[PDB]
């Protein structure tokens, strides 16, 4: 079983506990942890933050430490326009320009593979991911003969049903990708006026309309599209959504006013990490969807969906019993690395409940 988890380059500006830095990760943790994002400068992959160089460095040594550990570094994300990739992918020349500057740059640093985080491609792109895919796993091959270890190549691909059939070509890019991410984990939120939970496990009879925002749903129907079981890695979120209500009404369905107030070390709002969710359940009243199996807590006008560890060894007894390749956390910065605001001491306690039942029979 294997166990991505993803480390993102602006944890480290975050204030007081809430900085994160390559070496608060547990070397033991996960089988293979991903530097979240690079940019393509000239259609060439190429660094982001200024001292990337430097925490690319304090991550490889963990591999010093645990020599299994494997590394990769993502290309993309939301905050990389889609439009871009676009324009990179559909002419050929570009295309290989970028294909080429990889290797390279990946040996340089010491990274095993590269995972593409395209968010997301459009109807018009379906034909040319398919092509970026192919063509970069086809480097990856001949750049092996120099005799190193092969290089990785991995995607993160969205689990909205209409996503999917939108642009991407299962069958075609899983032989060629080494493991596919699946970001079961973005289903409500969105800017939606009720309430919701955004990685709910099961439909579950209640509300029906929106019968693929699942889990369960996005895997049956990768796996009836093509993709094996053995290259789909199911993901789990970290953090937690939130929302400000528009009524004392708290249950489903109730109105809200747009998303819920800043974490005070995230600041950001709609999100809060694990950590800061930890602080906001005191005094707080819990509650549970039995039917998605995924919890949801309230506080003044504030409603927040999130990931315990019940619902997270949940997810993972069910990867399991579906014969997935592993699970894929996001993020290791927003659970509790330092272990300190959960309660039992415990270092990165999400991250670990998946790990216990991953480890399990
Ligand atoms: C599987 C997968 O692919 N993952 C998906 C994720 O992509 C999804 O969302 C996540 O992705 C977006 C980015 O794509 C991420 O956005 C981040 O937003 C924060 C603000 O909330 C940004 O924080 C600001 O970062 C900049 C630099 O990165 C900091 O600027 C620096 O400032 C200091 C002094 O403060 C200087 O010393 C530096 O020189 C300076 N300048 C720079 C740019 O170098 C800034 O301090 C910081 N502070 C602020 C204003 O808050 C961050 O940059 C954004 N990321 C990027 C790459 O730009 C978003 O937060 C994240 N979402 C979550 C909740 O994790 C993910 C969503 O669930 O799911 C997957 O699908
Ligand atoms: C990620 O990679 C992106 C795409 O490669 C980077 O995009 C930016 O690149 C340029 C240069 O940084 C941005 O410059 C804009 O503003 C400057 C003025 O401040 C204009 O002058 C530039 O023009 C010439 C190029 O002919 C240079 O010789 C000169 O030195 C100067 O840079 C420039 O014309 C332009 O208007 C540009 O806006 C922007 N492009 C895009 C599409 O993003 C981006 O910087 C990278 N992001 C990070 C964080 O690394």
């Amino acid at each position: 079983y294997k166990l991505i988890c993803y480390y993102t380059s602006w944890s480290q500006y975050r204030e007081g506990d809430g900085s994160c830095f390559p070496d608060a990760i547990d070397p033991f943790l996960c089988t293979h942890v991903i530097y979240s994002f690079a940019n393509i400068s000239n259609n060439e992959i190429d660094t982001w933050e200024w001292n990337d160089v430097t925490l690319y460095d304090t991550l490889n040594t963990l591999k010093n430490r645990n020599p299994k550990l494997k590394t990769l570094l993502s290309v993309g994300g939301w905050n990389f326009g889609p439009e871009r990739f676009s324009a990179i992918a559909s002419k050929t020349q570009s295309r290989r320009t970028f294909i080429k500057s990889v290797p390279p740059f990946l040996r340089t640093h010491g990274f095993d593979g590269l995972d593409l985080a395209w968010l997301y491609p459009g109807r018009r792109d379906k034909r040319h991911l398919t092509t970026l895919v192919k063509e970069m796993k086809a480097e990856f091959i001949r750049e092996a003969q120099a005799g190193t270890e092969q290089l990785l190549l991995s995607a993160a691909v969205s689990a909205g049903k209409i996503a999917i059939d939108r642009g991407y070509d299962i069958a075609q890019i899983s032989r060629h990708l080494d493991f596919i991410s699946l970001l079961t984990y973005d289903f409500h939120g969105a800017w939606r006026q009720t309430v919701g939970h955004h990685s709910p496990l099961f439909a579950g009879n209640e509300d029906a309309s929106s019968r693929f925002s699942n889990a369960d749903y996005a895997v049956s129907y990768m796996l009836r599209l093509g993709a094996p079981a053995n290259k789909l890695v199911m993901g789990i979120p970290t953090f937690g959504r939130s929302f400000t209500l528009a009524s004392s009404k708290t249950d489903v369905g109730a109105p809200v006013s747009g998303p819920g107030v800043p974490g005070r070390f995230t600041k950001e709002k709609g999100i809060l990490a694990y950590y800061e969710i930890c602080d906001f359940l005191h005094g707080a009243t819990t509650h549970r969807f039995r039917d998605q199996q995924v919890p949801y807590a309230t506080k003044g006008n504030q409603w927040v969906a999130y990931d315990d560890q019940e619902s997270v060894k949940n997810k993972a007894r069910y990867l399991k019993n579906r014969q997935l390749a592993g699970a894929m956390v996001w993020a290791l910065d927003l659970d509790d690395f330092r272990g300190t605001f959960c309660g039992q001491n415990l270092t990165f306690p999400l991250t670990s409940a998946v790990k216990d039942v991953l480890a399990e029979v």
